[PDB]
């Protein structure tokens, strides 16, 4: 029968969640996308335009089948936590049940359960100070919005999740070395993940065999990291440069493995961080 | 010359702070703790009363020299940061300078630069409850008091520091491996604070010429560790029996340890997490 | 089209190697075993009289595609190599080709280039003894079998191999946690291996464009398992009550994740311990 | 009171080994130098002849307390496994007691019970080779001398050791992450040492409540690194370029430690790979 996967962190196709989207698409697997408020219009926009036509293309005889794209924010578990700022919004007065609670019960609603839940979404207010000139707020934005946000997400899709499912994240490896340029409270958000991915495997897989991961990814020129100050491109020269493997990585590249591990073909792996970078994390130096 | 400790995160007798400050005094060294304003007048009591003077006994000839004793709120970085709730309350209403910045300058205005600082403190409002359910709110407070609290205590100390001085922090194996009971985001914020302490070992250590690291300590029937809901006695009665040193685990363990971390005697160590447990952290399973 | 995966280490089909062959079999992958000369004859024998014919059933119909099987020793580089006495032991005196480099260059002969190998033996003497009264020859021993011969085999089947070929082997969690009873220096054997690994990762992925990683695999009850002292029943015990994930762990579970590697889904990921072992290795202690 | 040190692996005073006995001198430890009977005698005559005499200034003229010098050779357990070639050596044909078991043996006859050791040696044949290009025997030999002789050293020792005494070895971050031009099988070594440091520190924790662990030093000007094929001028480059702390590191930032290690100040850590290159294992990438 049918899997759906609801994928949370599309705001165009330049990013991993559209390369998980592919990938997963030549499994045939119904692909529902969460996109951020602030973006979803323009994402809207775009589409029906055909924008992004050339970019749902698997191949001679398929094309990406989108089940649905509803407005996401991770920064909201129910109804009760939105602000008045953010209700008096332009970009979210025009929408409704876009919190992490509302999503579940909207999609549960629309399709029943799913099998497949992708987090792949962060943000981190001064994502561009380093760590010890981060303010608290700035701190525990990153915390909210890159860390909480996963927790957040499998407490509210469990219920309307089948046995055997399977969630993955996204992490990068600033969480375990230092990385300069990742301030913020990125890196420490991505520690969090990380660890938070173990406990929830713990959860998860004893209470309702469902099995968590996170796959740490290199570099990709995409929307969130060319906000970083350009820093993306010193990383991706320098991967492409000095990794083990000397190839441009691509968001399919992280998409197949993704695929994998929302597959039942990985039925005994759960709780761990998965390199998907060309092996650039195990140099100590450049040769 | 006199060397100069500021502990932050003492309570009573029966936790890794009083261990701490206890072996630093071995080596003369000037002790100033940082006391959290719900209990800052009890210990004051008890203080008075003499109810520590056995525990501050070093030996034959030694008796801990605890310079001052300040009110100290990890909660706050300056004094615009607190609410008028805290402002109202029976406990702080009567005390004054104990938000981070307003600590770092008294010690300063009293007694010049120090030399060497330790974070000995944590909270997690919900750590009863396991990651899955524990709420944004709850988990941000574990994150807020026991990681972001870190980088405020060096962002504001590190100006009334000499060259070559040393930061050290407590973590728990928690971040690395599931602890079932160690709830509400606790392991969360140990793993961010040990990656924390990477980052801030890089930019201390290239900026300032200063050293942080990180002590991961075995457990010990402190305070805190009673208020887990019992769990301190199961992870003691298990560490005793399975743990590589079949010994008792005792606070000035890890105080012999943060005392040499603490020292010139390391100078080649930053931006580690170095285990005080007995070797427990080496096992697989129990044997 | 013509994906040709040689695996070393195959006496029968209670372990991972058997594993292994079925999930490539259900891809349509060319199977050649390698077999060690002690295990041959009766393996033949075995399989000619068809006691396997059951073992290759494949769901609803489909039998294992097993295009050669070759008499192997990973002692032996060349046969310049071997021993006088082995060359003519009742066992070797009838067989050939059976060095690394001998296979290497009879596979390449009979069907050209291959895209995919599999390291799946390990052997140790003194096993069972524990690493303190492991004997010098016999740790060496250990490290010989079952580390060296992933470098051996390397470099010598890196010459029968396309670029974007993929190499596994099967590693064990004593390199990284203490596990009594994993003795005789294979814990020592399986950290070398993992080390090995990324080093291997590094100069393959560089000079050929080849990956290399290896599986951490849970216990599963074969022939070699049994040989050490029981230790098997206990560990599998341990880790079907205390994994997050509560499933007997099978062959195929290992078979399904090192097909995923050895295929071109996984062209990003080298240089990696990817743990199948249903998320034990994230524990810390029991429940 | 009466403190005694066996320190293997001393050829001159550039090593890590010289500035561990420097280290231990400065707390009156009596220093018992093993000897590799190649170095032995120039050795000696240099000894003798006071061209170490500069090298012993402690401070405002404190001077080292070797107690002993004993020709040592790792690569032979006892008398027994000596080959004829080696006994009638022209460096080894003046010599006797010169195995683990009779330095042991003769140790502990001349003094007694020792509590503190120190493995400090490593050697490969093809250390020049890279990993794929080194043969099986010069692996083998990487482990034997490298990796088996702290095991030897332990079973050994043990027996002339008082309970809660300590044990320290010396490694390198190649065993963890990829450095080219340490090859020879040398990461292998390092990753099993690091591997069998966990394994020894149950074993004799729980049996003999001995304590072990070993530090992972960063690059220094020894007269080993030199014959490394340059690599170390290359390598004390980059850290000294890219750590967190930009000094010079000195074989007396090692010995501090080691010191510390050895003492009962540390009698809660065991198992440990303790890092002492002034952070650089912290760094992902220069900056
Ligand atoms: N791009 C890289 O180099 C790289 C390397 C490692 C890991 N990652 C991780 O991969 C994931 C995907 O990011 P990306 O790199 O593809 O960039 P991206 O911009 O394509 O993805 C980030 C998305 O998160 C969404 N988002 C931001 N705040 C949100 C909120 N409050 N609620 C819901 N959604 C929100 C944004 O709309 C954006 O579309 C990220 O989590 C990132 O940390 C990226
Ligand atoms: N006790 C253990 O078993 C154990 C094991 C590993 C790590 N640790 C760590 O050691 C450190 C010391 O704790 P402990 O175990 O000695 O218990 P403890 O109760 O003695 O120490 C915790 C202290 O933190 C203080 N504190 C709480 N909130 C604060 C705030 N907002 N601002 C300032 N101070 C605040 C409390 O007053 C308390 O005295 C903790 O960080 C803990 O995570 C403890
Ligand atoms: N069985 C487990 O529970 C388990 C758990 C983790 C890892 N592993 C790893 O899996 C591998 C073994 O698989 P298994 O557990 O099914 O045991 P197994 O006995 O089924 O497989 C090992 C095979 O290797 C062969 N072999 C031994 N020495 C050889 C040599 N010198 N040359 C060629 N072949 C040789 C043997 O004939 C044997 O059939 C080992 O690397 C082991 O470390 C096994
Ligand atoms: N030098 C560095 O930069 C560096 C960095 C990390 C680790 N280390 C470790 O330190 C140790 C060596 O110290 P070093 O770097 O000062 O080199 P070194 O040459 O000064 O010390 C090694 C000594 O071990 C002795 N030795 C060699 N084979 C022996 C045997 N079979 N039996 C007894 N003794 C033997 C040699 O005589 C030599 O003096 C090694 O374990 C090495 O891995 C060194
Ligand atoms: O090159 C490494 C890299 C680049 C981008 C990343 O994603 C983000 C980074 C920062 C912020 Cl605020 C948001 C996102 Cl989605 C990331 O995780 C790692
Ligand atoms: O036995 C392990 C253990 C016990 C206590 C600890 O400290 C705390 C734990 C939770 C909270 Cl809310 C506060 C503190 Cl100080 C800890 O870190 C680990
Ligand atoms: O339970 C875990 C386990 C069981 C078996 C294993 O394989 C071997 C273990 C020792 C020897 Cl000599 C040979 C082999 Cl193939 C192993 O690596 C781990
Ligand atoms: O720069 C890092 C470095 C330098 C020297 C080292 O020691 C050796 C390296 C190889 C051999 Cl054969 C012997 C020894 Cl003592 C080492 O371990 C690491």
């Amino acid at each position: 029968n049918e899997d759906i996967c609801f994928i949370a962190g599309i705001g165009d196709t330049n990013g991993y969640g559209w390369g998980i989207a592919k990938e997963l698409s030549k499994r045939n697997v119904k692909i529902i996308f969460g996109i951020w408020p602030p973006v979803y219009n323009i994402f809207m926009k775009n589409y029906k335009n055909g924008k992004f036509d050339n970019d749902m293309i698997i191949d001679k005889d398929k094309k990406m089948n989108i089940l649905d794209m509803l407005p996401f924010d991770a920064s909201f578990d129910t109804a009760n936590d939105i602000d008045e700022e953010t209700k008096n919004n332009k970009r979210y007065n025009m929408l409704q049940n876009y919190t992490i609670e509302d999503v579940a019960n909207l999609i549960h609603q629309k399709y029943g359960k799913i099998n497949m839940l992708v987090h792949s979404l962060a943000n981190a207010k001064e994502v561009q100070k380093d760590l010890l000139n981060t303010s608290r707020k700035g701190y525990l934005d990153a915390l909210s919005k890159s860390s909480y946000s996963l927790i957040s997400l499998c407490k509210y899709f469990v219920n309307i999740m089948k046995p055997q499912s399977s969630i993955i994240s996204l992490t990068y490896h600033a969480s375990q070395k230092v990385v300069p340029g990742y301030g913020g409270g990125m890196s420490s958000a991505k520690a969090a993940l990380e660890s938070d991915t173990r406990v929830l495997a713990y959860h998860l897989g004893r209470n309702y065999n469902i099995r968590i991961n996170t796959i740490s990814a290199g570099p990709l020129k995409s929307r969130a990291a060319t906000a970083i100050n350009t820093f993306i491109d010193y990383m991706i020269e320098y991967s492409e440069k000095y990794a083990p493997l000397r190839q441009k990585l691509l968001s399919t590249d992280i998409g197949s493995v993704a695929s994998f591990l929302l597959s039942r073909e990985s039925r005994a792996i759960t709780g761990q961080t998965i390199y998907v970078d060309n092996g650039l994390n195990i140099m100590f130096l450049p040769d």
